[PDB]
């Protein structure tokens, strides 16, 4: 059968289908993962009064971030239950292309939202000492954004061409280590006059970011890591690379979130942990 | 018909089919579920300054845990009426597989939320005095994740394996164990130096916890606490556990949610109730 | 065919079909419904603030009877057009089983918050003399449950079996004679020691709630108030039948919602109307 | 074909069938309507502390109201590319009947909410001199509901019985020409004892009310308006109506409640415009 | 295949096909258009009190836009998922007209909205020095109308009738240049007296308005940019279309929203950026 430039999921589902535990627990975790990030959205806004005005716009763009993921999680939950169908005689779920093919595409194009946004809003808690607000920020926008577009270009030739998929995900890489670099600078810019408190946090968020933004590098190649016909090319390797996402997404997105309310907790004059 | 690894609603809805009344009363009763919990979230809402700052957690985190529920259930009601549909000749409604096999496991990893939320909840309002909050809080989340995982997995199992449906529900069940362990910990120190009507209302609290809670286990076995064969192996019984399940649902985080602002608000300085 | 313990629109449905007005009607009346439910929702929200903090909990429940009216209205929209399908060659709308049977119990265990919710919000705007708050509650919700429990049972039979139909009716009819007693007591006892403003508005609400309330168990009846193959065994009393839902719907909820904030206006020590 | 007391819509869609501009437009004009619905409470929520307390209600007025026009318009938007499909041979969308048929009745049963909330609203920014509130409420109520109902019955027979069409048609004229009557009656009654400002913006609202409202029975005699098999009895006449509504919708709803909210202003004590 | 007077998507769907990239991209990229608009409504309507009572109209207006923006994204996104399905045989997207022909009319109509908002919304924020409000509002709401109007008949003929395209986007860019002068002179008086900070922001929001305005004419003229059976005429030009309508919609409405958010804090009497 002729995919062309699409995504491993298809490949798995239109020659061996996959098990009623592969297909319905790809389908609950991301179910799962658009329920967190709406309830997220609900946390972000009803708290934004806990901290000192000038930290607010932290909560306003977690808040931000939190309606980009479930949008996003949420149409992507459908996308699973149509493009994979049950089928009677072999009792396994087989692609269904009336349904479209299935594509991960659709998170990398609305990073554009949650990335930029996510290494933006630590601007907003932390102070910088030697490093200017605008030029971190330009940095972060511009990386970002090369980030994920090399990485999306890549991401359609994961099986029709594993060349152009490394090339591609190696100049993503790049990129990615950039930030990494630029973050790591602004965290410890961050700790600078601030009390034992909040520089634990910043510890903490530094090894989330590190750990939740890894990931998804992680995701790209999951089909792949287990080398050739490997255990991960298999209905295993779908259900890993989805549960990848969803554990960064919270991750990245709500726990980083989270952590920085109550880094700008501390530094509020009025309020206490 | 090879279903393999699949819930029992299935395989009675693929040999007896549904009668009129089954079908329709376990649509009803679903959908009263994801009506009540929407109810919930603009009530948690509405009643967040009906109790003094430091107590409004609860009240946020009621409202977190009711958007989960309400999603969840919202996913599932439909999800009902599309894996079983009505057949003419006979008059009852049969496994439509186009729709997906109906699977209870959209509930389980959305308790990754609504559990470790509801533990949490009540060291908003509540004091502890000999344990440590962050102890509470581990074991709580720890246990509770270990609990549903476990769990998770069994219900796959409960026609296929019924073996490794009862070793994975056990294992679950000595989590659920702790859980309770630490939760009557906390109610008793939360009773410690409070008036004596935020004491009658943690009482009710406990019990509400401990019968509401242990239907959920219940709901897990239901097919079979009839025996083999037996009256609960049918459609009544479908329509038994999705009842149980339901009074589970409102009993664990409505009525609990509810209970616990009534708590704050006697604790609270302004405020008389 | 064979279509069991299903609701007359079923009947009608499958045998006579529905003209363009019927189907239309039914259709229009429950979006008219539902519209009226979120507009409600809006009103009742928005006019929180216009009273005393103590009356403001009525506001709130009302509200939540509105998030659980539109649901279910709104679903019922959808399960009329679902149910019922156009047959080009005759020109009318027969039963369309691949969309489920409509059954009007969808409306009956929502009842379970409607119901509860409305009988208790008075408890917040009126005080109650010789009563006990928590007796009134109690044989309110306990009656309304029983009600509603033993009509729901009765409605499935409303044509396989009319003696049981006639005689769950009558068990519910004697529940909600209870409710109608303890009512005006509690309107009685309200209108001790107010203005004879409020004591008009406690008039005109209990003239409101025996009318609307009766208008229920009106449509429970419907099809056979015209007595066997009576005008009302018809399309026309498939109609009939939502209409009187619908204006039941909007007295017992919207109306009564708005006057008991009328009520509570009067009673509130700063404000006037 | 046999369509029965169907609207004209069908009946053009059945033989002619509808051109991509004619089936396109009519799609686009009822998304801008459901558009500009949705974004009018924003609007008019979002700005309710711009005038005095007690004028508040005409802002809450003019949400209840959107909220009614955004749920129609939506639905039938939808209703719309459900009931006309396109054929490839020809290259025309035509009736699709298994998607129901075309109806304007919901417009009508909607009404019910929008035309007795759009007259109630002004009587909390004006004050009547001669006439009496209650009086003038009363009846723009019993006339509103008069006007509509008799119009939806007469909308079923614009084509399948042209005679009730315009005799029913006519009486909805009689009450429609009483409510022009008491709407004069009590703009006039607005002007008098009130600033230059408000009594030239009284005059605007007269205007706007007198054209918006007439567009109405204008959409209602549409098709007919150019004669027999008239430029208008065609797709082109199809899209007129839908135009037309959109046009008296955005008009009567909108732009009165923008008016009427400016007209708070200029009478309000705190505010100035 | 008869089409008719449809959009070029329609023809390229219909012969060519679209590949997974094309088909993948153009609804990813719809996908994050909507995305960010209701993060962008949540953005907003967060920080309307971020700036003075006298500022915050422009917040509300950019809200309104917001609104309709994601509605119609919303809208479209689906409306490309229903026009074109996968072929197994060959491996590429095709035209599915039992979804509808694809058509951009959509956008244009709801520019109704936008256009006459984005520009009406600035005058809020800037003082005119020459101008009168009322007069550049009125030539704002007129040639934008005309503009948007001129442009919707044209696009219906972007393949059917070539000579009609041109001229009818002829006419409409008369309007465009019109609105670019009223523009170019608001700004101008926007900056006389005011800080050279906020300056600096009108400067930006000139060239922001200048260039992401004319992208809307340039995805008018997409398809031929290239001439006849150019590079354009394509699922190449099909995907530059979207993408170049998605990075106008977010400058022209977003961040032209966000700047002008940031220009009024800096008029702002309290508040400091
Ligand atoms: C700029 C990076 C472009 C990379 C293109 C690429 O990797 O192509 C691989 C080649 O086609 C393998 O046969
Ligand atoms: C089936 C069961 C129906 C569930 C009932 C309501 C669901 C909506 C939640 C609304 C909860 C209201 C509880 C309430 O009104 O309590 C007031 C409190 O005692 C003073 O603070
Ligand atoms: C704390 C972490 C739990 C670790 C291991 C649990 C292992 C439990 C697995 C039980 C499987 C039982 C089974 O597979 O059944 C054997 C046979 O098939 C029946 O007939
Ligand atoms: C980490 C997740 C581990 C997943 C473990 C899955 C175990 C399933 C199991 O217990 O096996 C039953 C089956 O019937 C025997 O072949
Ligand atoms: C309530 C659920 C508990 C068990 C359900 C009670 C048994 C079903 C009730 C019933 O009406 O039985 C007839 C059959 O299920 C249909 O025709
Ligand atoms: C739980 C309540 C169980 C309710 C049991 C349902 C009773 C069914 C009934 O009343 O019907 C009798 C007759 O068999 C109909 O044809
Ligand atoms: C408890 C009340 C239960 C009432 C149930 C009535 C059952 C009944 O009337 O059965 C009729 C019989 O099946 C022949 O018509
Ligand atoms: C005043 C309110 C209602 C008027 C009641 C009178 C209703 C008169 C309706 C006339 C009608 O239905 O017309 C019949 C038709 O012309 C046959 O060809
Ligand atoms: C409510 C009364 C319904 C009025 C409908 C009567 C009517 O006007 O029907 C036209 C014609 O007489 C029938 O073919
Ligand atoms: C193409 C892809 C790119 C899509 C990205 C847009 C994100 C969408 C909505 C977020 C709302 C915008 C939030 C911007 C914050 C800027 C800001 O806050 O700076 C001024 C501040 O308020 C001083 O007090
Ligand atoms: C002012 C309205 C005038 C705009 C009408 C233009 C129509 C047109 O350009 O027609 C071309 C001709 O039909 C090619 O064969
Ligand atoms: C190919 C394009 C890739 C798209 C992804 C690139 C990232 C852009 C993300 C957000 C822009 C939002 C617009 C915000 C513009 C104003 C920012 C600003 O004003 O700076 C902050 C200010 O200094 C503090 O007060
Ligand atoms: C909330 C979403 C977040 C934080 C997404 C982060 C995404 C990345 C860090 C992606 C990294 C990639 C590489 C470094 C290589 C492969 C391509 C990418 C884009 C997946
Ligand atoms: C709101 C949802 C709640 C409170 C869910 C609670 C779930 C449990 C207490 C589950 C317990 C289980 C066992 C103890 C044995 C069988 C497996 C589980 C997970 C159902
Ligand atoms: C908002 C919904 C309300 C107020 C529903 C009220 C329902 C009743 C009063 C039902 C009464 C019934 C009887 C007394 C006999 C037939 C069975 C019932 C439940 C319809
Ligand atoms: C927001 C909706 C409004 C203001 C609707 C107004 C509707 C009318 C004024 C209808 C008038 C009619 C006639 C006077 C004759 C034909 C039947 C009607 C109902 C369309
Ligand atoms: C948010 C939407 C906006 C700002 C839309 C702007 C649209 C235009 C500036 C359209 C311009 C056109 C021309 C000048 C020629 C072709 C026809 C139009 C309408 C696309
Ligand atoms: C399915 C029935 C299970 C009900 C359990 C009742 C809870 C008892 C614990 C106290
Ligand atoms: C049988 C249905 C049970 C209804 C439950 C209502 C009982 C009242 C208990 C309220 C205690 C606060
Ligand atoms: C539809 C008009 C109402 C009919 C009255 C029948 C009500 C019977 C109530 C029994 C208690
Ligand atoms: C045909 C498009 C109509 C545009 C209406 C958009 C809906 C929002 C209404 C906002 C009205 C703005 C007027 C503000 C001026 C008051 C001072
Ligand atoms: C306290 C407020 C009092 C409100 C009274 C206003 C009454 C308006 C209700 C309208 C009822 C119209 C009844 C029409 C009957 C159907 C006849 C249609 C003709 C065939
Ligand atoms: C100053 C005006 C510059 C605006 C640039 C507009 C270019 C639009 C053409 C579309 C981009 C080319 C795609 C092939
Ligand atoms: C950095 C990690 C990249 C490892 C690259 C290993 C490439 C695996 O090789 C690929 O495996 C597929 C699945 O088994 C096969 O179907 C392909 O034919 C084969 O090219
Ligand atoms: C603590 C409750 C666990 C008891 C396990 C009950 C054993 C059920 O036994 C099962 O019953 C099914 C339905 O009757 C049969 O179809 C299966 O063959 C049988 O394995
Ligand atoms: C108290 C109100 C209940 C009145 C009971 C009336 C009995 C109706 O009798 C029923 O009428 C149906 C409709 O034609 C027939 O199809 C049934 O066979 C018949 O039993
Ligand atoms: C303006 C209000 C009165 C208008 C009545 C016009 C009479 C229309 O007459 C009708 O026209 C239809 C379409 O052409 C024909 O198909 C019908 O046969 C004819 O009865
Ligand atoms: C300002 C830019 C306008 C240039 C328009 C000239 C291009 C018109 O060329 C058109 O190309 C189509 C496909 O490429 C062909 O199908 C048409 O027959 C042809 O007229
Ligand atoms: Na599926
Ligand atoms: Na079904
Ligand atoms: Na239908
Ligand atoms: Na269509
Ligand atoms: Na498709």
């Amino acid at each position: 059968q002729e995919l062309g430039n699409a995504n491993f999921e298809n490949f798995i589902g239109a020659t061996e289908g996959f098990s009623e535990i592969a297909y319905q627990f790809t389908s609950h975790i991301l179910t799962l993962g658009y329920a967190v990030m709406l309830a997220g959205l609900l946390y972000f806004i009803l708290t934004i009064k806990n901290v000192d005005k000038k930290f607010q716009m932290s909560n306003i763009l977690s808040a931000v971030v939190m309606v980009s993921a479930f949008l996003l999680l949420y149409a992507q939950a459908q996308n699973w239950t149509s493009s994979f169908t049950f089928n009677e005689e072999v009792g396994r779920y087989f692609l269904d292309p009336s349904g479209d093919l299935f594509n991960n595409g659709y998170r990398y194009l609305n990073w554009l939202i949650d990335v930029p946004m996510l290494l933006f809003q630590i601007l907003f808690v932390v102070s910088l000492t030697t490093s200017k607000f605008s030029s971190v920020r330009n940095q972060f926008w511009f990386s970002g954004a090369m980030m994920i577009i090399t990485g999306y270009i890549g991401q359609f030739y994961e099986v029709s061409n594993l060349t152009a998929f490394l090339v591609w995900g190696a100049i993503s890489s790049a990129f990615f280590f950039h930030i990494l670099w630029v973050m790591k600078k602004v965290i410890n810019e961050g700790k600078e006059g601030i009390s034992p408190a909040g520089q634990k946090i910043l510890s903490n968020i530094w090894i989330l970011f590190l750990i939740s933004w890894t990931l998804y590098p992680g995701a790209y190649l999951m089909p792949y890591l287990t080398g050739v016909d490997g255990f991960l090319y298999s209905e295993d390797g779908v259900m890993a690379r989805q549960l990848v996402y969803t554990i960064a997404d919270v991750s990245s997105k709500v726990i980083y979130g989270v952590l920085l309310g109550n880094l700008a907790i501390t530094l509020s004059k009025n309020k206490e942990l």
